């Protein structure tokens, strides 16, 4: 243990667990650092590989074409989708006498697109030839990738490109659109944005990119990065490495707060068209890899629990179907309030009310 | 007390959220007042009201170079800007003072909504790139 | 022309094909613009919600709202879409603006 | 002593405050989460950051 | 895990 007769090394944060998912239950100290790694298979119209015949294409749409006559209608497995995964988190201790709870927060997200070396398969057994009696045209043209980490799911709004087209409605877990989430038949006003068309996302293989885009109005606890580059046979350059760490703090200084102890990851990816000899082409995605890092942060509970818990029970707070005592048809007619005692006023018919600023003001009786 | 309680970092707190009717509010000397405005581009078809010709919204009618001098483009045929003016409350009640008060913007966090919408490679009359293939996207 | 200087009042009645902002006049306002054109050229847009853009000048002011009205304006024509009849038309996307105000003595 | 904090527990009931999505399976059998690390404290440098136990 | 509480009936 003699320092002068033995070399010294640097100080590195100690590993405590490395393993699967079932080690988030470990009781840690007040200042720990949690790294959790995910991956999301993209739902490109074909949601599952277990299907017997339609799993010939996984992460591919089914050879989409323009129709030729109004109105168009795509198949359920025609349009691509997002991919969500609420990863689980442990419950964390609190302190009721000071009214503070601790909760998870992300700080750094590392990302990379796995399978990026599977693009150059230019000898594919159905791929069309770019020159006659030659090799195949690789996956290119449209690419689109957009991920989203956050403590709440995204807020995303209806932005269809043509309002006249109709989409296959949900008979059983189908892809829901603007006309499903609102219910009424869609107007041409939602060709551009429309603030009465907001939505959260809960179903992974069901919300299409084609009409829905992550709207940055209400996303204070979810950050998202995205890029488009669109065209017929345009090149697609995507770098990938092991050392780009995206810091994700705010202007205020704290990152996304995982409210409800869930970390709602959200992902989608399209990298190209693969062309076929018959001429049919198809969107093909790629799965992404995430390495989001967590840290425990104390907050202050804004909701007083004693003001909240009484409102929940029917026995402690009874709700009754009486006659209307607030709203437009209120039968409660006049209510005073008395506080303290000043000297005797001019007449008991005088009326006071607090202003916008917050000081008392004896209003003056005007004739009417 | 600062004896036994975890200390938290200080952020600028909320006072008021909501819609447009609550801009007319007085505060202290300091404010980090944020406005989440948007606007859709009034080009070609300026309003989706008239029904029989609002088949397209935020589009132009089909651009064709004429071929005969001179040209004469339609109002529908050419694009335009889109200006807006948010209204703001008055600041100083007595403007006889030596130091007036005035609002100044410092930060814009713009983004294009609907950006992922433009990949609609399937459409009811999109021009195909080749035989029996899908149409080209917006470019 | 030095004698052709309009202002920006009507909403969709000032065409972008015949106007372009005057840098000698707009000393108080700021504007960021781009352009990319061609027949079948690709378009590329990166978008996020943490690309906070400052508006402070070399002397530390901003767009002081003269008349207490924040004039805000854009046009975002994003591409042609083609038609199988050979017809072409341009489509635009609307934009989200998050302006942060601040009280400042004058 | 009670197992759970009473503060974070009641927030799970209000659906505007605690959301719950189906998504893809991140728990149970055959899920899509590979490695979870926990870093606590500090010590000397190990031989590699991929210690097998 | 906080999601496992809800089994309410």
């Amino acid at each position: 243990p003699k320092p002068g007769c033995c070399p010294n090394v640097a100080s590195v944060p100690k590993l405590l667990v490395k393993g699967g998912v079932e080690v988030l239950s470990v009781v840690t100290g007040e200042d720990s650092i949690t790294q959790i790694e995910l991956y999301l298979n993209p739902r490109m119209g074909v949601n599952s590989p277990d299907l017997p015949t339609t799993s010939n294409w996984y992460t591919y749409t089914y050879d989409l074409q323009p129709k030729g006559s109004s109105p168009d209608q795509p198949i359920k497995e025609n349009l691509p989708a997002y991919s969500v995964a609420r990863v689980s988190l442990p419950m964390l201790n609190e302190d009721i006498t000071c009214d503070t709870l601790q909760m998870w927060e992300a700080i750094s997200v590392k990302t990379e697109v796995v399978g990026i070396s599977s693009l150059i398969n230019v000898h594919y057994w159905d791929m069309k030839r770019v020159h006659d009696y030659g090799a195949g045209i690789p996956v290119s043209g449209v690419n689109y990738h957009m991920f989203a980490i956050g403590g709440e799911p995204l807020d995303l709004q209806g932005l269809v490109l043509d309002y006249q087209t109709q989409y296959p409605k949900t008979t059983n877990g189908g892809p829901i659109t603007i006309e499903t989430v609102l219910g009424r038949k869609m107007t041409p006003k939602n060709q551009g944005l429309d603030p009465q068309a907001k939505a959260k996302l809960d179903k992974d293989g069901n919300y299409p990119i084609e009409v829905w885009c992550p709207d940055p109005s209400k996303n204070e606890n979810s950050r998202y990065y995205g890029s488009i580059q669109t065209g017929s046979q345009t090149p697609t350059v995507l770098q990938f490495s092991n050392t780009l760490t995206t810091v994700l703090l705010d202007e205020n200084g704290v990152g996304p707060l995982c409210k409800g102890d869930g970390l709602f990851i959200s992902c989608a990816d399209i990298v190209g068209f693969l062309f076929k000899t018959s001429g049919k082409m198809a969107l093909h995605g790629l799965p992404r890899y995430f390495n989001v890092t967590l840290r425990k942060r104390w907050v202050k509970n804004p909701y007083p629990v004693v003001n909240l818990i009484n409102s929940l029970f029917s026995n402690l707070m009874p709700k009754v179907s009486g006659q209307p005592m607030e709203g437009k048809d209120n039968q409660v007619e006049e209510v005073r309030i008395y506080e303290g005692s000043e000297q005797l006023p001019g007449d008991p018919d005088i009326v006071r009310f607090l202003d916008k600023f917050g000081q008392e003001k004896t209003v003056y009786p005007k004739p009417s």
